[PDB]
């Protein structure tokens, strides 16, 4: 069937701001996960996961008689995906389960893996979500072999539909840097925002670099690509020798003989993939990577066997029986016992990959570390393990259960508890009121509040307002932010603050961080009654001020909004059409194509932009919320021309005089082009649509405004 | 962008089920677009509409002076995209608007008379839609030159992005029969369900089929096409004519002087297309076809022209000056206007198309009797042309308007109004004790009811329960409908209701459509009493029984499902495999996936499959309402294969001893298999669900029963 895809390959699609609707959600519109996980008897899943861990099934049996292996590699790969410059990926979503994650050639044989599951997700249902589960197990895992846990926080809700995730370009699996969609340009530079080597790997290739077994340079992919996803070195190499005290790899045949994954297989395979036709299919014949490691001489208990045997031995390179490259131990001994067989043992391996961790300069000095203090290596891998298979679940405020750590992380940009009574609604409109005195303008107040509220983004929950952290480093400096201007309001704000917080009884105080959505939502108001509206905006309080120490400068980075259609600002020139960036925003979100709509034709007129530029401000009441932006997008006495100067710009004319009246971007200008955009358009631009396009306005405004309130969810 | 498509581009494709989200809707979920429409100063549009039709613009000026040509063949092909075959197209939600019908080269330049629209739908707003508005402009047009309309009906609700509809194969516009993706086999048969010969046209190709100028041969294309529009030879001959009275093509100068289609022209271009390098690119230099002909005299005023010309005239092959096929009358005066220049004259002319109503025989007759008859002629256009545009409205209860028609037409699949008191609550549970007292069993009253509701087709809204046609030729007789077993179950039901209306005073009496629909909700209360849960089903009384007179059997033979995956039915081997079918329904009952998923394994353990086929019923209780089909289909503890004698059906054996324990089709096992069902499947085969499993069931029951039922809107 040919579709729009087919015809207008790049058509912008609006499809990614509409999935996870209520239609594809079988739970009622009223459920909610986390108050059915709070009944859940954690500790009754956990023993009935315990058991399992060494119950095993003939389909597919147990290495070692134990799943544990298997099902820390699981967690890992669910949490895995993971990439800092836009928070998508992670274990956040138990997206493991559907395409294209489930048929990775990275995640071959985890669907075996979840179905060993089913039996316990069969019998706790709703209350465990699959999301939560995959990471509860590979906790389970851990601590059956005699590892203590940092921590688990429950509050993953299970998702229905694959996300849409920009993966990269390649058209096929696995392929080699240099390609026609090479990932990979200059100097080994990884495209933004991806943070694996090749399509359809979790980091990088375990035989080495586009599978050249150095291990020096595997170490510089390793390096780019942890930090990519949040990992510093220690981190780093706690995590990988941490993984790498457990389990095997699976490569006992030529890899020719693994047939479709999940998503290819036929009908009778019920979910399950690469099947193999090598000897019995599984096992001690099983096939997944098709390297053939086994790294401990306990694979079924926690140990420090794995630095032993790194700084033990020297290695040598060779081939598993599938010709993948790999490592073994020169002139070892057979100490290292058969999955399957116990009159079996072999000699120590290693992948390129691990090896890593030895000959790259700084790895040795941690990995040395770690070999001589293994409860450094323990703590650090602990630490670790949490942040990694977390660090996508948002506020502290989401996190439940019984096994909650106490300590609170940097990483997880804390908000200091509120400790005071909060301001109710007569104190809202007096300072809303002081704001409106001061003599900040509405341009002013929407724009810092639409600065410090947007950086939220849906994907790892990280960002808004929460934590006043827009009077900080780094986001105080960010150019998207104009850092004059910003300074100059957030001086005036704090001296109302210090005013009406110096006059209070009780302990009252108001912080700032309410305070800049509470002068945003007074600006939205005063826009309103400059077009003869009387709104009033909501507003809830109990935001909190974060200190500078409990904000990780570096962290912060990645939230900084280099393409901001909604301000209609451009850091530099992409490749990325600028509309493209445009609904990406949006889907971080949250929003929907009509609230994106009704959002921008609003900002543009309350002077959001950055700068002051006059594109697509479309109105002769600039700081008045009216519907101006559609009205005179949709003109046909109008017509618009891309500038000599620049192609992205663009010139609305008068048809029968040639007079200028406009000028526009291509986020401007996109909302009379798109088909299903220039038909929301249409609705906000009609005659009867001046109180819809206030109302609905309003409520998107204060949508952003509360993106990360998990303390009042 | 790689995406799950192109990595997997035959999995089933489930957002078709999930598109038309509250998401993608700018009104309100309480927006009622026929109450707006009720509010709508009709008469004021009218008025303004035909003020437009001779108001120039200089962007694309009027041909004549007058738009009317222009509208009328917008909305002709507004309404010319439907299919009898699965009701999709047709004029009913606007999507000319949305890709791809906005960018079709059929659609050429339509996009200029939806742009002349704009200023009227602006002051209107949401009272009238887009749909309406199209409709409502080809019949002012008509008026304005001097065509009196058989009437109009307004309660076409908006829709806000592209429907996904199987237009065919082909990856090239225009394509030619005979290619990878012909749309032809055999002696020329068009596949179903398509209703056009090429990609992108409307019916036919004004040139002839291929672009052979033959019109005998066109005239077959013609017949097939149109009867594939649910319109026979004298409605065909009527609207062709009726047509071809007014206005002209555009074909002034080669056709590569024209530019993109509007999806994919640049954004400057602010949603329209086709724009033209030849000479001013408009008005006397228009291309739109290709082809250059003015049928009549008078393009712009009703008239008896038409046929004057094609029967006094001989027609000789000749070429536009973009090259196309075209026929001019030998040794004519030139008696035409031109479109712009008083000073010039053309003689008559005609396409291939036109000719075919003069050279195909049956045509011939028909013709003839118009041009001698044209009082005859002028009534039957008039009831053509409502037709084409009301075809896919549904029922008369969703007319609105004071332009409605009174006559009542048999293409309308007409129901009686009641006129008498319906049943009360105690009717209704004194009816199903007397059904459950009869001897009729779950599976029987479910199975009757199913066949009876689910004929419904939300792209059209023909079909459903209303009208009990269950009982009448043909619906008696299909082979889905097990018509040995449909006649006992209905002769049955007849006596119950003979012997309930016989005890009655006041006029009280239950149609045989209501009680169908009724002991089918009696069927599912026994079988959830047969599992121990208590449940009462909702029924909403007023279905009236249509006659046999008002039912016109060709017609009805387009709902006739040949694949009902609901019922586990296949008529014949299809190259569309049966989960693909099994979507497609699911969309045509307005079902989600969630819906579709509950509906059909609470349908296999209650026994609803055609002739007892055990294929899915996957449980040792059949005739209690339970969630078996969920939990055995999951269980591990069984493996699946297909059968040597047939690759579509499958036997599901017990891992550990070989044992046969189920046997299954495609559509069975798609729910184990399609990671997005089976995260579906795996919530109603939960420990926690069985409950929720028949509460849901329920629900579903009750919107299929109910989704003709626009009586109670
Ligand atoms: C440079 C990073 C990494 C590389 C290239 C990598 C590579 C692999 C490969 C190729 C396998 C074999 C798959 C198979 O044949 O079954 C595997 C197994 C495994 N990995 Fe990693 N790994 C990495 C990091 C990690 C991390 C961070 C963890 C967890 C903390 C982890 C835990 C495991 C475990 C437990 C297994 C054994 C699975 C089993 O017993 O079935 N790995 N690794
Ligand atoms: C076999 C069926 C038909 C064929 C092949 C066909 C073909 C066409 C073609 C090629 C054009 C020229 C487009 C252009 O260059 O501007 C056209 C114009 C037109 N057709 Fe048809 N037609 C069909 C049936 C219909 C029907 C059923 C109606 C309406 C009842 C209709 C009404 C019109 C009108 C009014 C125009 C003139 C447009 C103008 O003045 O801008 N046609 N037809
Ligand atoms: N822990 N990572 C893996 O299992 C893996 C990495 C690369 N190819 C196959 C499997
Ligand atoms: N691909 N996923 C995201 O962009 C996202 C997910 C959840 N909420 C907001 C954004
Ligand atoms: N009325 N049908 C059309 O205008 C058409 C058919 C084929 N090519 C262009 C236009
Ligand atoms: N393609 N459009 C449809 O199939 C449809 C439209 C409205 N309700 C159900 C189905
Ligand atoms: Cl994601
Ligand atoms: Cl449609
Ligand atoms: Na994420
Ligand atoms: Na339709």
């Amino acid at each position: 069937g040919t579709s729009n895809r087919d015809w207008w390959p790049n058509q912008l699609d609006l499809s990614i701001l509409h999935r996870h609707s209520s239609l594809s959600d079988p739970m009622g519109k009223d459920f909610n996960y986390a108050q059915a996980f709070e009944k859940l008897d954690l500790a009754a899943v956990k023993r009935d996961l315990h058991a399992l861990m060494t119950t095993s099934q003939d389909w597919w049996p147990a290495d070692f008689g134990h799943y544990g292996g298997l099902f820390i590699r699981m967690a890992w790969h669910s949490a895995g995906t993971y990439r800092t410059a836009d928070g998508r990926g992670g274990a956040g979503e138990g997206q493991q389960r559907f395409a294209p994650l489930n048929s990775w050639p990275a995640n071959a044989n985890l669907d075996k893996a979840r179905r060993l599951l089913w039996p316990i997700k069969q019998k706790y249902g709703r209350a465990i979500s699959w999301a939560d589960l995959l990471i509860l197990t590979g906790n389970v895992a851990l601590e059956s072999m005699g590892f203590k846990t940092f921590g688990f926080a429950g509050g993953r809700a299970d998702t229905w539909e694959p996300e849409d995730v920009y993966w990269g370009s390649e058209k096929i699996w696995l392929e080699l840097s240099g390609g026609p969609n090479s990932r990979y340009s200059g100097d080994r530079q990884l495209e933004n925002p991806l943070a694996a080597v090749q399509m359809g790997l979790i980091y990088v290739n375990p035989e080495g670099p586009d599978g050249n077994p150095d291990p020096v340079a595997a170490a510089r992919d390793i390096r780019d690509t942890f930090a990519r996803m949040a990992m510093n070195d220690e981190e780093t190499v706690a995590l990988i020798a941490g993984g790498h005290t457990f389990g095997k790899t699976h490569g006992a045949g030529p890899a020719s003989n693994v047939g479709a994954e999940p998503e290819a297989a036929g009908i009778e395979a019920q979910g399950l993939g690469w099947k193999s036709a090598y000897r019995t299919g599984k096992g001690a014949d099983a096939i997944t990577s098709g390297l053939e490691v086994t790294w401990t001489t306990t694979p079924t208990q926690w140990s420090h066997n794995f630095f032993e045997n790194l700084f033990g031995y020297e290695w040598e390179l060779t081939k598993s029986p599938a010709g993948a490259h790999q490592w073994v131990a020169k002139g070892a001994d057979a100490v290292i016992p058969d999955a399957f067989d116990p009159s079996k043992k072999h000699r120590p391996t290693m992948l390129t990959t691990d090896l890593s961790l030895r000959f790259d300069p700084a790895y040795e000095k941690i990995s040395r570390r770690f070999h001589e203090n293994p409860e450094q290596f323990a703590d650090a891998f602990a630490r670790a393990w949490f942040k990694l298979t977390h660090r996508d679940m948002g506020p502290r405020a989401r996190y439940l259960g019984p096994e909650v750590p106490a300590e609170v992380l940097l990483w997880q940009d804390p908000i200091p508890a509120v400790d005071h009574p909060l301001i109710d609604a007569a104190d809202a409109a007096e300072l809303k009121a002081k704001v409106l005195a001061s003599g900040l303008t509405v341009s002013q107040l929407v724009s810092t509040a639409w600065a410090a509220a947007s950086t939220f983004r849906g994907s790892d929950k990280r960002g808004g307002a929460n934590g006043a952290r827009i009077r900080l480093a780094p986001q105080k400096d960010w150019e998207a932010n104009q850092p004059e201007q910003l300074a100059a309001v957030l001086e005036t704000l704090e001296a109302i603050r210090t005013a009406f917080n110096g006059a209070q009884r009780g302990g009252k105080q108001v912080s700032l961080a309410d305070l800049i959505v509470l002068a945003g939502c007074a600006g939205v108001e005063q826009a309103a009654k400059n077009a003869g509206h009387a709104v009033t905006v909501p507003f809830a309080p109990g935001r909190a001020d974060a200190s500078q120490e409990q904000t990780d400068v570096e962290s912060m980075a990645v939230l900084e909004p280099v393409a901001d259609g909604f301000r209609n600002y451009l850091k530099g020139k992409y490749r990325v059409p600028a509309e493209v960036l445009l609904v990406d925003k949006a889907q971080l979100l949250t929003l929907s194509a009509p609230e994106m709509t009704v959002l921008l034709g609003g900002l543009r007129v309350l002077g959001a932009n950055v700068g002051q530029s006059r594109h697509g401000v479309f109105t002769a009441r600039e700081q008045a919320l009216t519907n101006d932006f559609f009205v005179n997008l949709l003109d046909m006495g109008t017509e618009w021309k891309p500038t000599a100067a620049d192609a992205d710009v663009f010139e609305g004319r008068d048809r029968a005089t040639g007079e200028l009246k406009w000028t526009g971007t291509r986020v401007d200008l996109v909302f009379g082009s798109h088909s299903q955009l220039r038909a929301l358009a249409e609705v906000y631009g009609s005659a009867d649509a001046q109180e819809k396009f206030v109302r609905d306005f309003v409520a998107v405004w204060n949508k952003v405004m509360n993106l990360d309130r998990f303390d009042l969810a």
